[PDB]
């Protein structure tokens, strides 16, 4: 297993100037002819000419039209094509080849493959070598001239990068199209699509140069009515890059294409973005509400890549976060501006501190710029993407909007033609930092540690107030736990956005202030502080850290009620919950360990319950925020704070706390569930696909959250509400009616009803599958086997497999059944899946990521299944590398 190291970067001894492709698609084979116009680079030392080429069937290879012969002048081992140095020309030469590939049996969805009746490619990161021979790495920039031919009736629509410059008929009912794309690009941005595609279409006129851009969004004919929101999102994305960043689109046309089989959300191929159908297609009649933010995010994300990834490119894959962290950051800014809801930022923080913090304290922990890799497919992590985005976001926090924009423009204008590194970005930001602080002596060299140092920093606080001198102090400490990447962790540059709240009237006591913590500890003093404040810390979640606020629950309640920052309010609530959870967990644990016949539990703080009631009953308060405060912290957030977590005890803890709050607030919950109905389920714009109301969707989120709480509590006659809910036109509602009915005898009735409503829309059915999968059912194992037999069967669609199994793995009580049968079941699915799609198999390993955090029995049960998986003779490199790292081998 070959390991690549970041320090080892060296430019190729070769240059590829021009790629000329002929891709001839037939029913049981695809013929790929390729001419590579090549040169010798200044780094050449007479080495062999080695191409990447995986799974290719060689018909012929040539140099300067001279056929090469195997054994004599080259060798091929299904991974690398080696041409011996003695036969490699010393100046400009032409390499050509003709290979056969088979998209129709390519179930790994990398390279060229068939998704239903669409031929489609995926080349990032190392998929282009599955189509034809290449020096498959992102610093090999080339021009592309691409011809695609296929049966006209099956594949009337032909797409590749660049301009279509010819369309022609071919004897035998075939046709071809030629695409020339003169600007240089890396091969991972190559793409091709062939199929019977239907489209929606628009023309966008850019803001400053008034260029006309044709916008096309494509799908299979059956779902062409689900394309409208996507097109609106694209328009919105283009406008935002123009308005915030002053950046216009540079090409004549942009195509978005949906396919049913895709490993991830989407891909930014130049002028030809290709999407998982679940991240491009929606209609109000057969999509749940989440689809609308999801499409907005993914369309936005792939668009913003056009600058941050496509015009400014990567030197090498270790720079991945430079395009991914930065593009997520740009999409985050976009989505916050489009949704105008505070829950947008809250949801990203919620995801970071659950999923990414878990990864960062796991054996898989890595910095956002790793030092090494084996399988590129394992590089695309929540650390690289989401912590990466928080690192990119901190620059904006430190600089402010004006200087951030100056810095970002410096970066783009300087690197627009070229490859870049994380250092280049920091450099540009630093120029802004110098200008802001007004001395060319200022620097951000310490900031680079955010790229190289792994692990989550912990930031803790102590406070002092002198009533007489009106002087307030915030003493701050930072610490990162040592791990395998650094034995000695260094202090980071941590920006701490803060406010000081007067507890007497709830007013701000100081202007907007960002503390720059650059040492292991510092003391920040404020004068003329009239009364003892309550500190509002890390507003907006201004750094990706564990916040230890050392506030009392009384102070936290006051913040939750009166602070101006959504995140600090939400975090104060989170912290109140965590204190309660840790306390009750230990009480339950001791009773279990000591086998107590009787014992006490600490009740939920009554003033906290009162504050929840106050906020819920405030007609001016935000509905999305409300749904957060009545929900306990995610299980994967909690587990960061507990050693040897017994999942049963945590489940009992959660139950107790939920029942405590419900015994006080259920009438309030019910009252609101009823009063929110009119606005939440307003059908006025149900048949307008361009009308999306994020506040209204948050109102539904709150209703469905309250209905869940009321159903679990068996609130009097709530089943009537559930039945009526099942008749709602909104899938978010009638699928919720299914899951909350889990606690009633009408479950399988609503199961059948909702299945009937879902079965004829591919994506909707997948949402139905998720809903069944996450149903709080005691017979959930039996239910899953029914899904397997009647619906999922032997589907190789990653959407189908992920829908059936992943939501179930978040069933705390059942997935973690002490028999280990949950672990056994998923490991079976991973091994099964690994046979045809290693990337998705590794995705299905997600629940195992916390294995060494659980109680000793469950650790052992998970380790046994991982070792069993590792012993499979046919295990992919992808899965083996992942499980080896995860199990500390
Ligand atoms: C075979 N292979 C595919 C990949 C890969 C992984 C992630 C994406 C990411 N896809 C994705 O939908 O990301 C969102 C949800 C928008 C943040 C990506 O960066 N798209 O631009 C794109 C491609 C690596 N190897
Ligand atoms: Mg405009
Ligand atoms: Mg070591
Ligand atoms: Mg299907
Ligand atoms: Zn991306």
């Amino acid at each position: 297993p070959k390991i690549h190291y970041r320090k080892d970067y060296k430019p190729s001894g070769f240059i590829i100037n021009q790629v000329t492709l002929n891709i001839n698609i037939h029913d049981q084979e695809t013929i790929v002819r390729s001419v590579l116009d090549m040169d010798i680079s200044k780094h050449n030392v007479g080495e062999d000419l080695v191409f990447d080429g995986v799974g290719l069937k060689i018909n012929e290879i040539s140099i300067n039209n001279k056929k090469l012969v195997e054994g004599e002048e080259y060798t091929y081992d299904n991974e690398f094509l080696t041409i011996f140095s003695k036969f490699v020309p010393k100046s400009k030469f032409a390499f050509s080849s003709e290979v056969i590939i088979h998209p129709e049996t390519n179930y790994a969805l990398t390279g060229l493959y068939k998704s239903k009746n669409i031929i489609v490619s995926q080349c990032e990161a190392t998929g282009f070598r599955r189509i034809t021979f290449f020096i498959d790495r992102p610093d090999m920039m080339a021009k592309y001239d691409v011809t695609v031919t296929a049966d006209k009736e099956k594949y009337p629509v032909l797409l590749s990068n660049g301009d279509k410059v010819n369309e022609f008929e071919i004897p035998g009912g075939r046709h071809g199209a030629r695409f020339n794309d003169p600007p240089l690009k890396p091969c991972y941005l190559f793409a091709v699509v062939a199929g019977d595609l239907k489209h929606l279409s628009a023309t966008y006129i850019t803001k400053y140069t008034k260029k006309k851009v044709e916008l096309y969004v494509f799908s299979e004919e059956k779902y062409v009515s689900k394309l409208q929101w996507a097109l609106e999102c694209l328009k919105k994305s283009m406008a935002f890059d123009e308005d915030y960043f002053g950046l216009e689109y540079d090409l004549s046309r942009l195509n978005l294409v949906a396919v049913s089989d895709f490993n991830v959300g989407a891909m930014e191929n130049k002028g030809l973005n290709i999407f998982n159908a679940n991240s491009l297609l929606a209609s109000k009649k057969n999509s749940i509400d989440f689809s609308y933010a999801r499409i907005l995010t993914v369309v936005g994300h792939e668009y913003f890549h056009q600058y941050t990834g496509n015009r400014v490119t990567l030197r090498d894959w270790f720079q991945l976060t430079l395009k991914e962290g930065l593009t997520v950051h740009r999409e985050n800014l976009f989505s916050e501006e489009m949704t105008k809801t505070v829950t947008t930022r809250l949801s990203h923080v919620d995801l970071l501190r659950s999923v990414q913090f878990l990864e960062d304290s796991s054996p898989l922990s890595h910095p956002i710029r790793p030092e090494s890799y084996v399988s590129m497919e394992n590089f695309y992590t929540t650390t690289v993407y989401d912590k990466g985005s928080e690192v990119m976001r901190m620059y904006l926090t430190i600089l402010g909007e004006e200087y951030y924009k100056k810095g970002f423009d410096i970066y783009i204008k300087k690197n627009d033609g070229n490859t870049a590194t994380c250092e280049d970005f920091n450099y540009a930001m630093e120029q802004a930092y110098k200008m802001k602080k007004a001395d060319n002596s200022a620097n951000l060299n310490q900031y680079l540690l955010w790229f190289s140092q792994s692990g989550t920093p912990h930031v803790s606080f102590k406070y002092n107030y002198d009533a007489e001198k009106k002087q307030y102090s915030i003493h701050v400490n930072q610490y990162t736990k040592p791990d395998e990447n650094q034995k000695e962790k260094k202090p980071l540059f941590i920006p701490i956005s803060v406010g000081l709240i007067n507890p007497e009237n709830g007013k701000e006591m100081i202007s907007q202030t960002t503390l720059e913590l650059t040492k292991e500890s510092d003391t920040f003093v404020f004068n003329n502080i009239a009364v003892k404040p309550i500190p509002s810390l890390f507003r907006g979640f201004s750094a990706p850290v564990y916040i230890e606020d050392q506030l009392t629950d009384e102070e936290r309640i006051l913040l939750l009620k009166y602070d101006s920052d959504a995140f600090v309010r939400y975090n104060s609530c989170t912290n109140i919950y965590m204190k309660q959870i840790l306390m009750n967990y230990n009480e339950f644990l001791k009773a279990k360990n000591e086998k107590l016949e009787s014992f006490q539990l600490t009740p939920v703080n009554a003033q906290f319950i009162d504050a929840i009631k106050y906020l819920l009953e405030d007609p001016h308060a935000d509905a999305g925020f409300k749904s957060y405060i009545v929900s306990l912290p995610q299980d994967r957030y909690i587990i960061n704070f507990v050693s040897n977590l017994d999942t049963d005890v945590l489940a009992d803890t959660k139950e107790y706390i939920y029942k405590q709050i419900g015994d006080k607030l259920n009438d309030v919950y019910y009252k609101m569930f009823k009063s929110l109905e009119a606005k939440a389920d307003d059908l006025t714009y149900f048949n307008d696909e361009s009308h999306v109301d994020f506040d209204q969707m948050n109102m539904r989120t709150l209703r469905n959250t309250l209905l869940s709480l009321l159903s679990k509590a068996q609130y009097p006659n709530i089943l009537n509400e559930i039945i009526e809910h099942s008749k709602s036109p909104y899938p978010s509602n009638w699928l919720t009616s299914l899951s909350v009915s889990a606690y009633f005898d009408k479950y399988f009735e609503l199961y059948d009803k909702t299945y009937k409503l879902s079965k004829d829309d591919e994506l909707l059915l997948q949402e139905w599958l998720k809903t069944v999968s996450r149903s709080d059912r005691k017979d959930i194992y039996e239910i899953l086997k029914k899904l397997e037999n009647e619906v999922l069967k032997d589907s190789k669609n990653p959407n189908d497999i992920r829908a059936v199994y992943l939501p179930f793995t978040n069933n705390l009580r059942r997935f973690h059944d002490i028999s280990g049968k949950g672990y056994k079941l998923i490991a079976e699915v991973i091994t099964k899946t690994d046979k045809f799609n290693p990337m998705v198999a590794t995705q299905l390993c997600e629940p195992f990521k916390l294995w060494n955090k659980l109680d000793t029995k469950r650790q052992e049960l998970m380790l046994n299944e991982m070792n069993t998986m590792l012993q499979e003779p046919q295990i992919s490199n992808n899965l083996k590398e992942y499980l080896l790292r995860l199990t500390n081998k």
